[PDB]
């Protein structure tokens, strides 16, 4: 069963918030939210209502056993003032896989997307239009059983909130980051749930990020296995553009073998690069041994993260235990990074019509 | 920094709820709860208040990034109608470790214990006194940042709720369980957070527990490593009583190497067995290979889980690689299980005076 967009009830706010004139991520919210409840009778009617607090029983399984998941995607306003979502169907697919993994109720992906469209329409004037700005969309699905039994919930709650966000690069120019690479830290494991966007994967990273700051780095490079596989960078997927040990110029990102969150940007980068057909594009594990060797031999061109936050984020330094490694990304253009950002911009802000964009 | 039981505020319930007459675990709650708030100004005053809903900001870090941890302990009412907590100091020590792992605010263990005592004192009439019954105490600490950044919270809530519970073994006698042992399912990893009582560790197990029921078993035997180490049973620590390969009779449980939750009952069983001095008590890795051989050689006496839910739970069958292994636990009395159950019962209900009991 599923809630239907046709049954949406609109409750307009009677206390609209003043909109921002420095947009700090995730702190400023729009006037309305989507809310849908689920119980033994199935899904209730979906509603667009004023942004407000959640009321939760103290035994809510959302709070005791982390029956919670979320999504993250962006709406962009072009010069034509039309608002469009970037490949939202993929976020809906990923959200439904997350729900199944936590035994939370299934919903219809197109119905949720239409409800999200309607919510964005209502708050469309919150969508900024300055260069590099967007509206960040945060759907959440939580279990809400008033019981301490660890079990499949008989009640759940689905909601969506929205945040206007400023440019990730406030100088209009990509700025690289430093990463702490310590094999002591583990984000996810084969047989785990690191490949789903579940609240539980993020909580334990807070301390590790504090340690990266203490050691003078900006983000965490998550290592896995005896061979020190480079898996992810903070909450971004990792890409390396290099001449591989067989003399072939290639773009590589780690495969979806369970420890990688399948990013929408990640898939888009692979799609674009495969479409150009100008170099080899692979999904393969990347080890610190291969990286060190490639740096020494001058084979590394660019290393970057991909994610909804920044789209593409250059890396210039990796602190691996005591060894400070310069990554020559910015000394190589960064040609690929700039090319990806340009093409994504064209697609996202409607400069070039595209099947990847969902109009609001 | 900590809140003080000396500054405790009380507010009695306007309309007391009626006590139970068939109690399912975790569904029925008492009249009051403890609540303490934390922010930039530190801990506010703790307060005992009527059982009421939580009001959370939609961006609460508790719901997006699983900034949440909990405890579980029991209070027992003896014939003298006096209520006692079992080794609550250990639960406080554990909770604080959990808090520090999630960068949640430190508190004073004795102050919280006193606040909990006071709360149970207020609801003392909810503590049942029929055989095998108790009050389950559920302290929770959650982050409550009203922003979407993954970061150390600047706001948190600590609360405690209470549940009266019936006997785990309704017939008044230990009944054994069957376990599904499939290496595909991984509860925790070295370097991870399985040794903390965080909500994130439990959500992912719901689906696995459903698979266990699907395949005809009652709980999950969590295996780890290429050597298939027996780590835990459901949410219980695992113990094996056997004649070891060296011909010596021993009680063995896996060591606290990172993938094992340090259970309070677990520690108590080791403490008791060591005090008796009748056989070897050891913390050592247990592999399926060892177990299989021991079973074929008739060397296994008893296999059981330990935890607050049941104290001690016999195991009679493990389904491993499509093959059903019979565990002869009940055929051996189960002597050790019964002995542990009886001594814990005598201590917990005040039949024998003991420093492990904390009077309310
Ligand atoms: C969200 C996320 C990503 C990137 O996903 P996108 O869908 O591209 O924004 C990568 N890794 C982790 C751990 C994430 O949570
Ligand atoms: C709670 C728990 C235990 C047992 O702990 P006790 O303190 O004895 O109740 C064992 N294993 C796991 C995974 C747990 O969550
Ligand atoms: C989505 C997101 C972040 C996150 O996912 O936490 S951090 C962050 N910083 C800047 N900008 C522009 C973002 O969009 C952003
Ligand atoms: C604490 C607990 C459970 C849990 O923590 O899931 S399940 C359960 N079943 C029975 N009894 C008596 C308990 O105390 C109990
Ligand atoms: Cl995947
Ligand atoms: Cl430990």
């Amino acid at each position: 069963s599923s809630f239907k967009a046709a049954d949406l009830q609109l409750e307009m706010t009677q206390k609209p918030h003043k909109k921002p004139g420095p947009l700090v991520f995730g702190k400023t919210f729009t006037d309305h939210m989507l809310m849908v409840e689920w119980n033994d009778k199935g899904w209730g009617q979906p509603r667009i209502q004023p942004f407000q607090n959640l009321t939760l029983h103290p035994a809510s399984s959302s709070l005791h056993y982390s029956l919670q998941l979320f999504e993250g995607m962006k709406a962009f306003k072009g010069k034509d003032q039309q608002v469009r979502l970037f490949r939202p169907w993929l976020n809906m697919d990923r959200m439904l896989r997350s729900a199944m993994r936590l035994c939370l109720p299934s919903f219809d992906k197109l119905e949720l997307l239409e409800c999200i469209r309607r919510l964005i329409e209502v708050d469309k004037d919150w969508v900024p239009d300055a260069a590099g700005t967007s509206l960040y969309v945060r759907p959440v699905l939580i279990g809400n059983e008033p019981s301490l039994g660890v079990s499949q919930p008989t009640r759940a709650l689905l909601f969506v909130i929205l945040c206007p966000v400023g440019a990730y690069f406030p100088g209009g120019s990509v700025t690289p980051v430093s990463l702490l690479a310590d094999p002591a830290f583990i984000r996810a494991w084969v047989g785990g749930v690191g490949n789903y966007k579940l609240g539980g994967n993020y909580g334990p990273t807070v301390l590790v990020q504090q340690e990266a700051l203490k050691r003078g780095c900006e983000q965490v490079l998550w290592l896995y296995g005896p061979d020190h596989q480079l898996t992810e960078v903070g909450t971004m997927n990792i890409f390396v553009y290099w001449t591989h040990e067989d003399g072939v110029l290639e773009l590589v990102t780690p495969p979806l073998n369970g420890v990688i969150l399948p990013g929408v940007v990640r898939q888009s980068l692979l799609d674009m690069a495969q479409t150009w057909g100008e170099f080899r594009v692979v999904e393969r594990t990347i080890t610190m041994k291969q990286l060190l060797r490639a740096l020494e031999e001058g084979r590394v061109r660019e290393v970057f993260g991909s994610g909804t936050a920044c789209q593409v984020c250059p890396v210039h330094r990796i602190l691996y235990k005591d060894r400070n490694l310069h990554i020559p990304t910015m000394e190589n253009g960064p040609e690929l990074i700039l090319r990806f950002q340009k093409e994504l911009k064209e697609i996202q802000y409607g400069i070039r019509a595209h099947e990847w964009m969902f109009p609001v």
